[PDB]
């Protein structure tokens, strides 16, 4: 016999002072629709993360699993439980949401067929693809973000000559993941226009930005 199948995967060895609803989603999100998140009291370090289905689950599993963030190994597997019920939800270290539900986010990028297919899965990288930055964005923009965040800049930016887009290089694989998992829909000031940027991070195939 296989595995049982389940939409629902638990990651272990998340740190436990610097992970969150928002940042679990913030690197899951690139592997398929998040629908849930939630830590558990009874399990420090763990997440249940309720994907839109079990190729999803695949995918987190196949390209997240054995990959390391706050030097520590990140497990991702999948959960015997295929539903996450609320429960009685409770504050993070952070003060944050134990429970999370991301089903009507606009910021899941699977949620049709010509969204998907604007998605390439890839592996964690040491280089990050920026999308849906303000016109005007220069590498001093991401300096001041990524030191305002507490994470560490990046040691190369390429921004490409509506939108910018363009890479983010890290030292490490580690850096990038663990920036992504903060930096990943940040809101950035659109000075012609009514609303902010929501800034899309994803793994990016390039060597180097």
């Amino acid at each position: 016999h296989h595995h049982h199948d389940s939409p629902v995967l638990m990651v272990y060895g998340l740190d436990q002072s610097k992970m969150n609803c928002d940042r679990v989603f913030n690197v899951f999100c690139l592997y398929g629709n998040v629908e849930k998140v939630k830590f558990m009291k009874s399990k420090p370090g763990a997440a249940m993360v309720e994907m839109a289905d079990g190729y999803a689950v695949d995918r987190a599993i196949t390209h997240l699993n054995n990959n390391f963030m706050f030097g520590q190994k990140l497990n991702v597997c999948v959960s015997k439980q295929p539903a996450i019920m609320p429960g009685q939800s409770y504050g993070l270290e952070d003060g944050s949401c134990s429970y999370k539900d991301f089903s009507e986010s606009r910021n899941n990028r699977f949620s049709t067929p010509e969204q998907a297919a604007k998605n390439r899965i890839q592996h964690p990288s040491n280089v990050l693809h920026f999308f849906n930055a303000p016109l005007e964005v220069t590498e001093e923009n991401f300096f001041e973000i990524c030191d305002e965040l507490g994470v560490k800049r990046p040691s190369s930016v390429k921004v490409f000559s509506r939108s910018s887009s363009g890479l983010l290089e890290w030292e490490s694989k580690s850096d990038a993941l663990e920036t992504l998992g903060f930096l990943n829909h940040y809101q950035m000031k659109n000075p012609n226009g009514p609303y902010p940027y929501t800034l899309k991070l994803c793994f990016s195939t390039a060597q180097h930005a």
